[PDB]
This record gives C-alpha cells, structure tokens and sequence, in this order.
C-alpha cells in the first residue's frame, strides 16, 4: 500500500461524464464536475487507510481496512456496500447498491496514479499527479 500514499492532484479526465451519466447524475451536476480538478489524499495509520477527495465543488472522507466491507455514501448521495482489496499492486474499490456495481481501481504507472472508474459500459480514466 505505501507506494499509493500522498497528496495527488488530478491532470487529466477521460470519458468522466459518460461515467456520471450512467450513474445517473443530473446534467447540471456533470457540467460542475467536468471542471473541477480535485485533489486526493491518501494516509494511513496502522491498519486503517484514510481517503480524503478535496474540492472546491464537494468533499468526501471514508477511512476502512482492507478487505472488510465498509457502509459508504459517495459524492453523488448513492448509498452503498463498499470494500477495498489489494489485487495485483492495485487497490481495487467495489461499490454496490440496488443489485449494481462499479469498480474504481488506482494502479501506479510511471509514478503517476491512474484511476479507473467502470459502471455498465461506461469507462472513465483520471490520471493523478503527485504533489
Ligand atoms: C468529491 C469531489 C470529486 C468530484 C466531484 C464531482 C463529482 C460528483 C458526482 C459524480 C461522483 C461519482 C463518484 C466519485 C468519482 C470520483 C472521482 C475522482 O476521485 O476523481
């Protein structure tokens, strides 16, 4: 897990409102979003992880152990079953609700955190600078 802690900013956004869309995200919402470049800090404290999102638009917290499902409200007030696993040197983050899931997956490539957001077809990548 060390590699992935720190305060990373965001740089670039691929295909995030086709992601919202399908979670059903109202348009004017998508349009705040599409500009907002936020910023993630993750910290840790023995077992428990700490991820923090920062915005000027909105701001989430959650802290959980790996491995151990967590109750989780996300940005978009979905109210989900949650748990984060370590798979192949990334941290995977399994949301579900109503029957539904999405994945978000943080893997490190050439120093740069890459996060992958899935839901139905839809496929978004953020990628992560760290500060
Ligand atoms: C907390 C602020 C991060 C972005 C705020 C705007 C988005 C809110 C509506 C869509 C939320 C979808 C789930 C969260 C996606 C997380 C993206 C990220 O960490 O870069």
């Amino acid at each position: 897990v060390d590699a992935f802690l720190g305060t990373w900013k965001l740089v670039d956004s691929k295909n995030f409102d086709d992601y919202m869309k399908s979670l059903g995200v109202g348009f004017a919402t998508r349009q705040v979003a599409s500009m907002t470049k936020p910023t993630t800090i993750i910290e840790k404290n023995g077992d428990i992880l700490t991820l923090k999102t920062h915005s000027t638009f909105k701001n989430t917290e959650i802290s959980f152990k790996l491995g151990v499902e967590f109750d989780e409200t996300t940005a978009d007030d979905r109210k989900v079953k949650s748990i984060v696993t370590l798979d192949g040197g990334k941290l995977v983050h399994l949301q579900k609700w109503d029957g539904q899931e999405t994945t978000l997956v943080r893997e490190l490539i050439d120093g740069k955190l890459i996060l992958t957001l899935t839901h139905g077809t839809a496929v978004c990548t953020r990628t992560y600078e760290k500060e």
